[PDB]
């Protein structure tokens, strides 16, 4: 099933399924997990379009520690893989902070090559100070596991969804302080540089169609910030989903797949 | 599940299952797919004999581009693998144009080491002009994908066999122009060099038992050609199957495995 | 299946679970990999974090590795678990993987390795048919006969499906190099120590050790275990009602429970 290519001199794991014409779905996971984040959505995505599920460097089957990297590399690697696989136009689907690389990829290639982007459960406000507090705790060699269990318990929010539970408990092993510390750095730095992902989006040369789908962030006035953003910018849309967890693509695979297909159709 | 060894400086993916006295079944796929082309046959083959499924160079999990190669490397890599495992006598089961490499193996090693060869749906006549056109089309950098989609339509006809449809749609990703173009050159050169696989078989120093099992060229003069070849060559046998597709090992795995097992019994 | 380089060699593993306490660490026999524990894994990973470990040369990459024995098998596994930030752990080890589990326990002490579970390791000196296969599998000119003898001694005319499938279909991909090394290393352990029971008696600081088996289904064999357990309160044993030499595959629920009980103490 799982194939690899060397891109930018590092090993990128992926799989490539489907032959329908049109834009390719490219799945991009969050930090510390791999293309199994999209097992639930995959049957629906691959029926609709060629779907390429992409792993970050250091996240494939080879779990040796890699040279330090962040969002520039995640985007350079994913783009290099797609050129090698002769993927022309494509629609990134990106989980939480993988959204940052998805937007970097959209900015580098333009709206004809990347006509749309879906983001799942990415904090659109500036970084809350509780979050920044945990981003530092996972950079602590003696307490990073503490920070991880803390982030996870709030991601689960006491769900009973077996897909989400199994994925967190069982399907994201083999990472440790190196990768969790790096996630801390890269995320912490992304919010310090841009302020928030919405400000990153407004800095896009020619914004493609962007859709944020989420269930957690809040309740909430988080929503009015989206309405507000969506009213300012025709290319932005969004959809609160009513899941219990930070993992809408796993908790609600058909609905999220439906959203991606709709997003693609529109563009 | 899948293992790799370095043979002739390249990575050869394979898997090895079964423990039974006698010859070993060695599965060989066509161009641009891997050992999952024998997932359906494998239960029946491994119950009968030790079975080694072999990928070509560049077709394993590592999908980095490799240097140019043809039938000679395919044959030498496979032999090198089996020598590394100390497999003694074995029976290649080869899909379509993997059959050229199976005959070259049989020729190199002779009929005690390779007492029999099974080939699955390999055009035994000279290449039809419409096939030659397709082989040239997959060498065109701008239209290779059209050439492929045309071939696939041929191969599926109107099937609703899910094993075959899933194999072609979903289980054969991760290849592009480098490999499809190479298949075109190599298959084209083979028909121009030998005229046809049947002429190739007649050039064998000491022919082993060779069986051709096929569904596709429609019934008619193709079967008469096979009747004539089998009347001239007692070491040759053939079976037309009732399938719709170019993939008898995937569409009719039980029946093709029984044919292999019967071939081996008789040699 | 994931890999890491440890001590210059590729160690394949997988890592599942997050419950606190000691980590389960599975160790397969010669010529097998993690699949030896597919059946117990659902039970183990629900109870504790579980790391299934392959020996060097036994993972997906089947290129030949530097010659090695128990010492390297122990050090590669320790090195992996350190890279995975595993602290205390309870090895579960099939047959002659048990020698490496005992070495790991010896090296690390009874706090980091509070218990070891071994699945069907002949606790007497080896029987003559087995010893003859250990020797034949080392002989360049007859090793395949040695391997067939070894495989026949594993199977013992059983009819259980999971175990037939495991032995027949999950031990491929090895050649003379690794099959001869198994014979060499197993025979060397019996030559060095006499028996696994003598090896355990040599432990600096015996942890709890439980032997789980269905075969050697005699009377003299349970006597041996009774005598040894009378002499040694850290030793326990459970004879299950299976027919095969692979309790973790034949009776995965019952083995996993014995492991979970073992860990509890
Ligand atoms: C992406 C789905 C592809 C499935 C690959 C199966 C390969 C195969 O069966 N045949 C050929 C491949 C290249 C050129 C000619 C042929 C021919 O069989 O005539």
């Amino acid at each position: 099933m799982i194939t690899t290519k060397t891109v930018n001199g590092v090993q990128i794991a992926f799989d490539d399924q489907g032959h329908e014409p049109g834009p390719v779905f490219v799945t991009l996971s969050g930090w510390a997990h791999d293309l199994r984040a999209y097992d639930g959505m995959l049957p629906y995505l691959r029926a609709a379009q060629r779907t390429v599920r992409v792993c970050w460097r250091g996240h494939g089957p080879d779990r040796n520690l890699v040279g330090d990297f962040g969002i520039d590399e995640m985007a350079a690697d994913t783009i290099g893989l797609l050129d090698a696989l002769e993927v022309d136009s494509f629609v990134p689907i990106a989980h939480a902070h993988g959204g940052w690389a998805a937007l970097e990829i959209a900015d580098r290639l333009g709206a004809q090559r990347v006509p749309a982007v879906m983001i799942l459960d990415l904090i659109m406000t500036p970084a809350p100070r509780e979050f920044v507090a945990a981003l530092h705790g996972i950079q602590d060699p003696e307490r990073w596991k503490e920070g991880r269990d803390g982030l996870v318990q709030s991601w689960l929010a006491g769900t009973t969804n077996q897909a989400v539970l199994d994925h967190v408990r069982y399907d994201s092993g083999g990472h440790g302080f190196d990768m969790w510390a790096r996630a801390g750095r890269v995320i912490d730095e992304a919010y310090r540089t841009w302020g928030s992902p919405m400000r990153r989006m407004e800095a896009l040369a020619e914004p493609c169609a962007i859709r944020h789908v989420f269930s957690h962030p809040k309740i909430g006035e988080y929503d009015a910030l989206h309405d507000d953003f969506a009213a300012r910018h025709p290319w932005f849309s969004y959809r609160r989903l009513g899941g219990e967890t930070h993992f809408p693509g796993i908790e609600l695979p058909q609905q999220v797949a439906a959203e991606a297909i709709d997003l693609l159709a529109g563009a």
